[PDB]
Order: C-alpha cells, then structure tokens, then sequence
DNA sequence: AAAA
DNA sequence: TTTTTTTTTTTTTTTTTTTTTTTTT
C-alpha cells in the first residue's frame, strides 16, 4: 500500500523522513517500539500501513523477533487508551541524539510549504499562511484552551536557558499574551524569508524568454512589498488571532492535574506511579501547571541536615510505633487521590512541638498543595445557611489541612464533621460563581492543649478518629530526673524553616516514607499494628462520655432504691448534672430517651404497660448520699522499620 | 575561542567593544574585579571564553593568583543563587570613570542598527524596528512587568534634574502611561533619522554608475515618507505596544522591596546590610518602590534637635536600663525581617506619655512602613458571621504597629 | 497628467 | 447580621476606512 502513503499528503512522507533518522537499534529495544507504536496508536487510526512498514525498519531481526510482533500492539484493540506517550515526542527522540539532518529535515520542510504558498499566490502573504507555517515550525511548545467563563489562553512549555521564574522549570506556565511567540515571528521568520528572497534572485537569476522578464520581477516586488508586513503590530494581532485555532486542543484544561501520582517540583517534576518515585528532567507530555519550589533529591539518611531532623523526630515522640504510624500517616498528604477516612487529633501541654511540625509539612508540601484551616469549620455549633463561606474552599487538589491551638475546649459536633473525613463530595458556594461539588482528598489533623468536647456515641463517628496525648514536655530548666523533659532553641522555629536545605531533607523524608508504605501491605493504614494507638484512643472513648459517667456516678451502685417516675425525671436530673457537672447546652429529649436504652440501664429499663418505658428502680442521690447499697527500642537505626513486627 | 567568541554573538562584540577603555588597576584588585566577574557570569552562562578573556587582559592575576580559584568561583557563580549583577551596572562605571568616547560608540552602535534595517527593508520603517532601537538605547528606564491584575505596567526610574515629587529620586515610580518616552521617541529620534538622510545624501553625492540614478534616488524617497510616520500618534501607540514585549522582565513586580535591608529613604535609599549604614545618592540595580518623605542625616548629638530629643527621652523614664532596653526594642521597627516574636504592653496615668512616642514613631517611620491598628482585634467575638475583616490586610510589608487608648 |  | 456581596460596570473602540505618492498609462 505504498501508493496509499504516497497519494495520503506530503506529511505522511514528512513523518516517514522524520522516522527514518531512528537508529536501528533504537526499532531493536522492545519498549522502545512498543512506546513508538503506541504514540501511533494514539495519532488516529489509518496509519496501520505506516505501523506495518515500520515492522520493515530496520528487519534486521523481525523474523527471529517475530513476524506477528509489532502488529499484535495495535491489532488486538486498535481502540482503547492508556494515557501513554503520544505523538510530539517522536521528535524529541530524533533530536535527542541526530542533530543536524533532523533540522535541515524540518527547515525544508516548513520552507516547502510557504514556497508553495508565495507561488501559489503571487507573493502576497496573508495572516493564516504565516500562522500555518508559524504552527508547523513550532508545534511542540504552546497549548491553547478555553476557560470556563470563555477565553483564550496561552500556556507555553518552559525549558532550561531562557528567562523565568523560579521553579517553573519543565512545565507548562500560564501567558496572558504570548511574548515569545511575537519576538520569534517577528525574528526567526525573517531567516525564511531572506531564503525565499535568496532564491527567487538565483532563479531570476538564469536567462530565459519573456516568462522570467516580467513574472519574476512582478513577484519579487510583490513578495518585497509583503516582507516589511512582518513586523507590523496590527498584522501580527491578527496572525496571533488566526493561530489561536491551529494550537487549540481539545480537553486540555480540565486535565490539568487531575493525576495524583504527578508532583511539580523546583527541579521538575516528580512522579511516584512506580517504585521508585521517578524525577523527570527532560521532556515529557504530562499536563502539569502547579508546582512547589522544594527541589527533589534521593533519602540519603547521611546528609547532616536529614540526620539533624531523624534526631529531632526522634527526641519529640518516644514511642517507635506511635512514631512509625504518626510517619505513615503524614507521608499521605503527598498523595491527592481518594484516601482511608482517617480523622487524627493529638492532645498536649505547653510545649509539644505538634504545632511546629504541622508547620514543616506546611511549608515543605507548598501552598498549592497544603491549607490553614479555621477552628470554626469543626466547631460545629455554626450552621451554616444559604450564604457564601470562602472558608470551606480551599480544599480543591489539597492534600493536607492542618488546625492550631485555640482559646479553650470547645465542641465538635458531628454536624460539619461527618462530611469532612469521608470519601465523599461535598458542596458550597462562595463569592460571585454558583454552586460547585467538589472531591476532597485532603489528611487533616487538629491539635490542641485542651481538650476537644465530643458529644456522640455512634460506633460510625467513633471510627473516623484517632487520639495520641504527646508525653514529652519542653522546659527551661531540664532537671535530669525523668526523660520527658528538654532544652529548647528559638532557632529551632525562627529558623531551620527559612533554609531550604531543610525542605529538601524532609521532603526526601517524606518520599522515603510513603515509598516504605506502598512496599508494606498494598498502602492502607488500617494495618501495621501500634498497641499505643487506637488504645489511647479507646481510653479516650472511655472518658468523654457524660451519660455514662453520671449513670455510674449515681445511679450505678444503689439499684436496690426504687425512685423512678419516668424518662422525665431521668431527663431533669441528666440535665441538672451536666449542666453543673459539665458546660451549658441545649438538647432534645428524644434522643436522651433512645439512648437511654442503648445506656447500662437495660437491666432496670423495661417499658410500662401504658408505654412511658418506667424504669424498674434506682436512686437519685442528693447531698452528700454516702453509703448507697449496691515497645522494644531499635538499637541504632529506626527509620529502617526493623522487621516486620517493628 | 576569541574568534568564536567575536564570530557569533552581536552584543558579545559589543561586550568586547566596552571591556575597553577600562580602569585595570580595578582589574588588579581583587573585589571590585570579583565583582564585576560575578555580574558577567549572571549573564548567561555561555560567557564561559569571554570570562576567561577578561580575566586574560592584563595577564598578572590570570599568572600571578589562584587560577584554578578563580576557574571555580566563576563555576559556583555560574551554579549558585546569589546577586545577578548584569553589565548594565558596569555601564555605570564605564560612563562614571570613562565619559565621552563611550557616546560615539552608543551612538554609531544603534545608528548602525537603524541603518542596516534601512537598508535591509529599503526604507519601509515598521513598528518593530524602531521599537527594537529604542530598546538599544534606554534600558536604563521602562521597565514592564504584568501585574497581578493582568495589566501591563510600566515602572521608569527617577534620576536627578527630572519634574518628580519629594522623595522620588533614585528610585523606581510607577507610571500609568510612559509620558517620558512619547517625548523621546517623537524628539531625540529625529537627530537618527536627520543622521541617516545626511548619510544617505554624502553617498549620493558622491559619483557612481547607474545605481546612483535610481537606486539612491527610490531610497531617499522612501525615508523622506517614512519620516512623518514618527509624529503620528497611531504609530507612536503601536510602537509602545510592539515595545512593552522587549522591555517586559521575568519576576520583578514581586521581587519589589523584598529586601529588608534596604529602606526608601528620601534622598535614595539606606545600606543598613552592614555596619555603619551607607546612604546610596547614585545609580543602582535594586529594585526598591515604596519610600518616606524623612530625609536621613548621620546621627550628630550636638544638633540641637537632637539634644533636645534626647532631654525629652531621659525625662520621660527615669529607668537607665528601662530606658536602654525600651529604645532597643523600638528600633527595631526599622527592620523588616524576621524578629523574635515578643509583645510590649505598657500602662500609666493620662500624662505618662506613651500616645505621643508611639506617634512620632508611626510619623518619622512612614505611611508605607508603619500602621495604626484598632484595639477591637485582640477583643472581638470569633467571626462566625462570615463577615471578612477590615484589618488584617495591615502587617504587610510594615515594620512597626502600634495601638491607641481606650476609655 | 490621470488613473490604479 | 447586616453587609457587601452583588451589582454595576467594563472595555467601545481599535482596527480601520479613507487613501498612498508614485507608478502605470
Ligand atoms: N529537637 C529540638 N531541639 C531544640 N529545641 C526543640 C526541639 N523540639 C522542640 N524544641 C523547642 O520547642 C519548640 C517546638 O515547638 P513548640 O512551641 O513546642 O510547639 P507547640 O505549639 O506544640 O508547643 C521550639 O521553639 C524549641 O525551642
Ligand atoms: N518630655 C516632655 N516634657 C514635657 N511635657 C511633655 C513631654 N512629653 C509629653 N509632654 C506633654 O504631656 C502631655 C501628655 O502626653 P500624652 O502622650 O498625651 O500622655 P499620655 O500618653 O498619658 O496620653 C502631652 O500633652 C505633651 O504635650
Ligand atoms: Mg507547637
Ligand atoms: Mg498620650
């Protein structure tokens, strides 16, 4: 079908002469042809006969490699896609290693074409052949898409040598007007055009009968009254404006990153698809605009920077499994996919250090990436109407959201809670825009110095949490009696934030630890034991429990009494005692009264006749009413997880 | 590689035209030659050869001192972050040290320029070029960043003998619409163009065959019509449109008064980086806007105002080491850095005094580094209403705070 | 000198 | 819990066009 690829437009044999350059031991490595034919692949599906041929590049082996080899990666399901490589990185590998031929190839090329154009036309240039011409001789550097409310947008490929801002290097950065694209058409292009002009003269040149007298003069001072239109601004508006529709493409702006295994960093980009984490340097195809400005370096636990803060860490929480799980847990917020509904809160006194780190995660994972969260989101006595609140955005792609210290204990009721850890999608409006459901993905963690007042006893809200109390405590005067206590350093906060070389060691630490997780049990958190953790954690459940508490302070241990009415009363004495016992607070009767039967009093709860479900009998105490009948310590390294029961 | 390095890169010879008329015992010296070697070095790192012909002109250091020393601190400099010094401040020095001859070479650079467009385009002047020329001259003024808001915006640096406010010179001013350069282009471009005719009309007076004819003739006709286009104000709007491309620079608008030892002071700006503080009266590259209308003198004891001050200080508290300490805690607020994080809160009877120092420090400090702030912040109920503050846009960029009485 |  | 967000604007022409003197007749 060779006469198909020639009849099927010159940039088929564009593309053959463009592939030819490919050594053949490039078409020998198997994932080097199978990444080709994939790329292929994706550009349409009629160049099955170009796939077929390049089975003959370079067959120097295709019958010992196999004749139903390269074919079978596109006949078995010529449909279908795997976001792989596609087309515009073909060229990159013909220029990565052959220079010369491969930009003499794509200077004759685009020199073909607007030849073509001039004698087409008589020398009277036009704002859509040079944005043609302009589009083929640089395809590989903008992308242009529209907005949600409707523009058009420039996003140009930013590469090492050239002026920039910081850390937006391989990767694509937003241009409210395409500078580069007006200074190289108004300078590069003038090279095309001095060929041109070079070779109309060398044909004008030659002698001939009255068919180059006239003609050739007529177009030269054609084409040299067009040339001075290059540099002219409403001319160029207008080529910029007819360009706009060669460089759009399609579905570009809502795949912005919407992968969660791909991270902008200040050296380029990190990917963590597969083990290792893999830092791309070079040229690629994946569509990312945010970044952090943290370069990305291997964990190299002998950096004195990395062994500062292991030694840190370590000094700050004793526990090694506490340690393990609370590093698991954090090395999450790189991810920005769906995660485990993990909700924790760890409690402390004066100095804990809680605070700090959450700051380091902060400042390591950059803005784009990580959030300040107010109290009030949690505090949950705040319902929040038909109106704008701007504080519950900035959720969108964050993968961590951190809390602070606040005035005193305070209430958290599941209302504003239950939403706020589960996989699900939740929905605000804010200034201006409408209504918008958004996925958050974000680990979230709250410590506090008093304690949280959680109101609940359902086992679903009782699942969702996780509870650690910080036992080291930082003072002054360190006395060297126990272990739990400190010298401090205001540089330990005034700065080894500021110095980057700290970033980047804990970022490698970071990286290290959820690659450790992803080689454990498939991620997840659920697993990998820690005895201190969800003990706690029951313990705290234990406590924060006011019915149960006033059932065994009152009630509990004088059943032999009988001085019950009905709910009524129970509800009264309740309400008197958490009120004096405890806070202030309103409540409905209803729900006192159904958990009344999920209480400890079923033993005396037994519903009446005439319903009133009276309790067989207890006594109300009043007064003084006294007398009432009734973990191993790794040796030198920890970050290493020692073995599997760690 | 000196043929190379003066056979492909046209400012590259312009380089080596201006490394000339030098004063090399600066060159002899090792900061000020370290320092203008660095400033080369944050221009590209192609300048690899050039450098090393720099430091080969005067041959005693490159074969008397470290070689292999400075080899390696033009490669740290090259793969470091520090100062980006560019030869625009080296033009500085070349105009302080070497007047006169540097005007002709500027001059016969950009008419050379101008004129090969001439030539090229046979006369058929456009927006671009004559924006490209303009660019060739000026760099020391207009500069174009994109603001936050999307809009182009022009900064032009204020230099003495200008119409300016108090307080404006040596320093960067934002400009709404680049008044200074339609005054330039529609003025001081005429003598290039009046240049160019004269050129062109001693070629043509001069006796030739056929080509003088016609070709001279075609030439001339075609610049005498491409003249008026200056004066044109269509022309002019697209000029400064095709313009505001080549002047835009990388990170400027927020690389603006990041620098916390720099303070805007009104005659310039203030070196507090290094003991003593020095006052910069001369051309700089520091990119500093905001400033105060408090003119900065050396601290003299026996100025009267001075003594007087100092009187009232001591009167105030009585407390030596209250006195001491209170003061140093207080100047601080010419920093604008970190600082250690600690709260004053005095009190006293409604002649203690406090309102009137705090007042005098907000005022000699500025609108643009101090602020009041309102009380009501530390005692609010938690805005639970939604409602946004009107407050905290306070503190940023300030260096001092301070909070007034209350019943 | 009148039209492109 | 008004209050300010929402509402009110926001660029509105500019480009051009015309011609363009010289060139062709
Ligand atoms: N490893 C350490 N080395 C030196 N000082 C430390 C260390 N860990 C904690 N500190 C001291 O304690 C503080 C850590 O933050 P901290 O104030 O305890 O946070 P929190 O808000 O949880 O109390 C630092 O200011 C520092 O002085
Ligand atoms: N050093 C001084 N010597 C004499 N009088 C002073 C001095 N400083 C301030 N005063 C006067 O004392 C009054 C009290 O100043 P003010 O700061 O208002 O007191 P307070 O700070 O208690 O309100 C001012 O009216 C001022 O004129
Ligand atoms: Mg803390
Ligand atoms: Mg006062």
């Amino acid at each position: 079908s060779l006469s198909i690829l020639m009849l099927h437009d010159p940039e088929a044999r564009y593309l053959h002469k463009i592939l030819n350059l490919l050594p053949p031991e490039y078409y020998v490595e198997y994932p080097l042809w199978s990444n080709v034919v994939f790329a292929l692949a994706n550009t349409s599906a009629n160049y099955r006969p170009l796939a077929e041929w390049f089975s003959q590049k370079c067959p120097e082996k295709w019958n010992t490699g196999g004749k139903e080899k390269l074919e079978k990666l596109w006949n078995d399901a010529s449909h279908h896609t795997e976001k792989k490589i596609t087309k515009r990185s073909i060229m990159y590998w013909a220029h990565k290693h052959a220079p010369q031929q491969y930009k003499e190839i794509v200077e004759q090329g685009y020199f073909s074409i607007l030849a073509e154009y001039v004698y087409s036309y008589n020398g009277m240039l036009e704002h859509y052949m040079i944005a043609k011409v302009i589009y083929a001789m640089m395809g590989n550097k903008f992308v242009v898409d529209v907005d949600s409310n409707g523009k058009y947008v420039w996003f140009e490929f930013v590469l090492p040598g050239q002026p920039m801002n910081q850390g937006e290097i391989w990767k694509w950065r937003k241009e409210v007007n395409p500078d580069e694209l007006h200074i190289y058409i108004s300078e590069n292009f003038s090279r095309v055009m001095d060929r041109i002009t070079e070779h109309i003269k060398y044909h004008l040149s030659q002698p001939h009968e009255s068919n180059i007298l006239n003609y050739y003069k007529k177009l030269l001072k054609a084409f040299e009254r067009s040339k001075s239109k290059i540099f002219n601004d409403s001319f160029k508006k207008g080529v910029i404006r007819q360009a706009e529709f060669l460089f759009r493409q399609r579905s570009f702006i809502q795949t912005l990153d919407t992968n969660p295994h791909l991270l902008g960093v200040g050296n380029g980009v990190l990917s963590i698809e597969t083990i290792p984490a893999k830092l791309i340097n070079h040229f690629h195809e994946h569509p990312i605009h945010q970044y952090t400005h943290i370069c990305y370096v291997p964990f190299n636990p002998e950096n004195p920077w990395t062994k500062l803060l292991l030694n840190a860490l370590q000094d700050i929480i004793p526990e090694l499994d506490a340690r393990l799980w609370i590093m698991f847990y954090l090395s999450t917020a790189i991810f920005r996919g769906l995660k485990e509904a993990l909700m924790l809160l760890w409690l402390g006194g004066g100095c804990n250090g809680k605070t700090f780190l959450m700051r380091l995660v902060a400042m390591v994972l950059g803005d784009h990436y990580a959030s300040k969260l107010n109290i009030s989101l949690l505090t949950s006595c705040r319902e929040t109407a038909e109106k704008p609140n701007s504080a519950f955005m900035r959720l969108k792609g964050r993968g961590y959201g951190y809390f602070e210290e606040t005035n005193k204990s305070e209430v958290l009721n599941t209302s504003r809670l239950k939403e706020m850890v589960n996989p699900g999608d939740v929905t605000a409006r804010e200034l201006n825009q409408k209504q918008e459901s958004f996925q958050m993905t974000a680990t979230m963690v709250a410590a506090s110095n008093y304690n949280f007042i959680i109101d609940t006893t359902d086992h679903g809200t009782w699942r969702r949490l996780r509870h650690y109390r910080s036992k080291v405590k930082f003072c002054h005067n360190p006395d060297p009696s126990n272990p739990y206590e400190k010298k401090e350093d205001p540089r330990f906060i005034h700065e080894y934030i500021m110095d980057p070389d700290c970033q980047n060691a804990f970022f490698s630490i970071l990286v290290y630890f959820w690659e450790k997780l992803q080689k454990e049990y498939n991620g997840q958190i659920k697993k990998v034991f820690c005895p201190t953790i969800e003990s706690e954690t029951e313990a705290y459940r234990k406590s924060q429990d006011t019915l149960h508490r006033f059932i065994t302070e009152r009630v509990v241990e004088s059943p032999s009494a009988e001085t019950v009415y009905n709910l009524s009363e129970v509800v009264t004495a309740y309400a008197e005692w958490y009120n004096t016992n405890i806070n202030v607070k309103r409540h409905i009767a209803l729900e006192l009264s159904q958990e009344l039967e999920n209480s400890v009093l079923e033993k005396y709860l037994q519903w009446s006749p005439n319903k009133t479900r009276i309790l067989k009998g207890c006594r109300i105490l009043h007064k003084f009413e006294t007398l009432q009948p009734g973990i191993c310590e790794p040796k030198n390294k920890w970050w290493e997880w020692s073995p599997n029961p760690s």
